[PDB]
């Protein structure tokens, strides 16, 4: 019904959009957030795609964020040699974008209050121990509801409780990578580079990857083992890295304040969880990075966070508001495709560290998109599968496997085609 | 050094043997035990060559041993009535039933028979710190105590760990498994044991299991794996009987035909949990040891055997670096993680094998085959069962040769068999 009340635990991006979700079910949803409010008061910008576009779609609230975001078209690499090489996101059709963090996040806080059926409890910490504290500490007033949404999160609080329960598999895995912002200004008022690209310097140990502001600009994030941050102590082994391994990088960021800001803060820890089951007797519920930390190598973890969003509403309209239908089968529905997902951006992860050079990314994607133009749509490569679509995560792994399957068995009847077709004609 | 204070969280089996290492090196050592003195307030398992090297060292393996039945082969019930014997390797080489009661009770009078140590049952733990929280004998009673070291031996589901978990660079993982098990006991029969008493007995079916080791009342416990959802149909006598009947057939008249009831319906499916976590310590101050850092699932009769050895291997670093705990948690850590990882993952792989690829049959086979080859190349082939049963080959050494033989087999009869044929 309307007058169920709902708290949700976190006032963060997929926190902040479930709220609004639920206000417009005429729901009574309570948000409380740990930080002071950021409009008065991890990434800097992330990459906004099909799936958190059609929950933002379903809130009203598309059209609002795509114009603060800046498109991106194309994928444009930064060769070791220093060749520029792009290649495009699809379709014309088809261009993930970046947006901010903050502005996301703050336009959303504000469409949660703009339902005057949510409020959004500022200063307020979920303890370790189920209370929730006010501004002052140990003001232990917490209030009852008839569901509790964990959105705290990839160290989240609510599944701390929930690990505790019995039958709940759980786990935690630190990389060995770690990751670290650094900002491309602009040069004479304009965009460094080419600014409609996600823009890729892959190395094998190393990577950075760049998206752009508004303000004509780029925040670069950069990958390596904790391992190689450990052997760049001075500022003369930063440079000599940096012309080493990323050579067009130096003149394009600030060559002196690329000191300033790579020794600013420690290179940040990524971490991965995965759980199961997401839900608890229809009384509590874990949604985003609460359920499901990804390691950052697919550009979907707020994606799918939002997407869980949707898929829960999209429940609630399928089973009429049902909390005791909705919660298990969220856990059934959901956990096969977060899990998937997860394990794509691990896969990600990995194949970044082994093989990716100049030269493979180019290769692996025009392979990519030659078999799609060959055998449309019996090939839908999976970049294209996760970005811009919504099919299933694990329905696109299975796609995926089965394609990879046909394309090696494919190739196969060929090469041995070849093979005694070469013999025949070298005979007679 | 004698200045030094450690504290023992748990007065298992882990912590008990650990307590005595300890003290046995002139430590302050101190076991804080959350259940009350089991000596005046798996009830079996099976003793092997790691865990009794362990307690060699302490001077117990002795007494232990007495109070052990061996079993010298392991013994197949197939579902036709057919029993096979498949022997441990050599006749020198076999395993032994122990009680974990007996086990645990000889192990809290050894920590005792240390001036040097103290055993304080009815003491819970809360929080701690690298200064923790112990419950005393009266709940909220909660006095604070200090040590040097703190040494989490309270079990798979163990508080300490719960703490280290919450710190950086801690990888953790939980899975419960989904099936469950239970304990039946095979009576005495007409005073005599009812089944070879030097045998592992195994009734090896899909979905089930069960297995079967012998007391000293002449006597066996059963231990029955089904997946919880199989237990679920089984709410009446009538349908326990009729299961039995049907997968279980020369169970009923070795069981007590309503023993079989009185214990099958006494306690629910227990749950079996596979922990992981990584690293075992935090800096010279807090170590785990035994389920706190390896709640493996028993499906290779190596979990006591890999926590034994765990107390015997910390032993070794302490003499071969002079007591620095700031080297030997460290140590510790890096030497038996993989060990304890690798002995984790055989199991599951085990636990998993037994789902699908064992009925009656192919466990004969599979170690006739293996002994074949041992038989053949004795210093080459030496099979996983008696690497880890019968030696301390490093458990990740132990994969490693296995998987090697398993290649160099695959390899040399796809040769054999494609070239020839
Ligand atoms: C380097 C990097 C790059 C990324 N790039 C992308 C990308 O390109 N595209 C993409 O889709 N995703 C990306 N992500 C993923 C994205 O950051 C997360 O998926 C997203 O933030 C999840 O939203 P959330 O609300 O679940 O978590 P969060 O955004 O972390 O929100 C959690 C909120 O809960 C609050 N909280 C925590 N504990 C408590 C408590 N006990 N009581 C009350 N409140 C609490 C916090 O203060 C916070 O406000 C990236 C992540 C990283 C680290
Ligand atoms: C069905 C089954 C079969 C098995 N078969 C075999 C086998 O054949 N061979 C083999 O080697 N191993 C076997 N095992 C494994 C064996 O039971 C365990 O390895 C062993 O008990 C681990 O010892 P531990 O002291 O670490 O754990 P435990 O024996 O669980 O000791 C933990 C102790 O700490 C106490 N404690 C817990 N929490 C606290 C707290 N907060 N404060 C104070 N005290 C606390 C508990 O009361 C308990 O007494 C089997 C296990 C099962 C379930
Ligand atoms: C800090 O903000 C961040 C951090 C990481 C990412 C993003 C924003 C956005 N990123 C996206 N990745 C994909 C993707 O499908 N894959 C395989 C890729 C993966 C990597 Cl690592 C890459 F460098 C390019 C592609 C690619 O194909 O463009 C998208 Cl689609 S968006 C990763
Ligand atoms: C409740 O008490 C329990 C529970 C489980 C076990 C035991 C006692 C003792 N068990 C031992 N297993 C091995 C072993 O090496 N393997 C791989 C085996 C694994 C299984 Cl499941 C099996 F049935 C036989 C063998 C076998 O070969 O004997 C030993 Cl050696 S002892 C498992
Ligand atoms: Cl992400
Ligand atoms: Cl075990």
């Amino acid at each position: 019904t309307e007058g169920k009340r709902v708290v949700v635990i976190g006032g963060g991006l997929v926190g902040a959009l479930n709220a609004c979700f639920l206000a417009k079910r005429n729901f009574q949803v309570d948000v409380y957030e740990a930080r002071e409010d950021i409009r008065v008061a991890r990434s800097i910008n992330l990459a906004l795609s099909y799936r958190g576009r059609q929950a933002l779609k379903a809130v009203g609230l598309e059209d609002q964020i795509v114009s603060k975001g800046v498109p991106m078209k194309a994928r444009m690499i930064h060769s070791l040699s220093g060749k520029k090489s792009a290649i495009p996101y699809g379709n014309k059709s088809q261009y993930i974008l970046s947006i901010s963090r903050e502005k996301l996040n703050k336009d959303l806080l504000t469409a949660v209050e703009s339902y005057p059926n949510a409020k959004v409890h500022f200063g307020h910490k979920l303890s370790k121990c189920i209370l929730t504290m006010l501004g002052p500490n140990k003001v232990p007033r917490d209030i009852t509801c008839d569901l509790i949404v964990g959105c705290d999160g990839a160290y989240s609080t609510v599944r701390a409780h929930l690990m505790k329960k019995p039958r709940f598999d759980y786990s935690q895995q630190y990389i060995p990578h770690g990751y670290m912002e650094l900002t491309i200004p602009p040069k004479n008022g304009e965009y460094a580079m080419e600014p409609n690209c996600l823009h890729i310097w892959p190395r094998n140990a190393f990577m950075m990857i760049a998206l752009p502001n508004m303000d004509k600009s780029f925040t670069c994030t950069l990958f390596m083992s904790f391992e190689e941050f450990e052997k760049l102590p001075t500022h003369s082994d930063v440079l000599d890295f940096f012309q080493k391994n990323f050579p067009d990088a130096i003149p394009l960021m600030g060559e002196q304040a690329l000191m300033r800001d790579f020794f600013l803060l420690p290179a940040q820890p990524m971490i991965s969880v995965k759980c199961s089951p997401f839900h608890l007797k229809s009384r509590c519920v874990l949604m985003g990075d609460a359920a499901h930390a990804i390691v950052p190598f697919f550009g979907q973890g707020m994606n799918a966070g939002f997407e869980d969003c949707l898929v829960f509403d999209e429940l609630m309209d399928k089973f009429n508001n049902d909390l005791s239908v909705c919660l298990p089968e969220f856990s059934r529905f959901r956990i096969p495709d977060d899990h998937a997902i997860s394990d794509l951006s691990m896969y990600n992860y990995i194949e970044m560290r082994a093989h990716v050079n100049s030269r493979w990314f180019l290769f692996q994607r025009l392979l990519d998109k030659f078999l799609h133009a060959l055998m449309p749509s019996t090939f839908i490569p999976l970049y294209t599968m996760v970005a811009f679509t919504r099919i299933r995560y694990h329905e696109a792994v299975l796609r995926w496997h089965w394609q990879k399957k046909v394309i090696n068995r494919g190739l196969f009847v060929l090469g041995s085609l070849v093979a005694i077709g070469s013999a025949y004609i070298l005979v007679h």
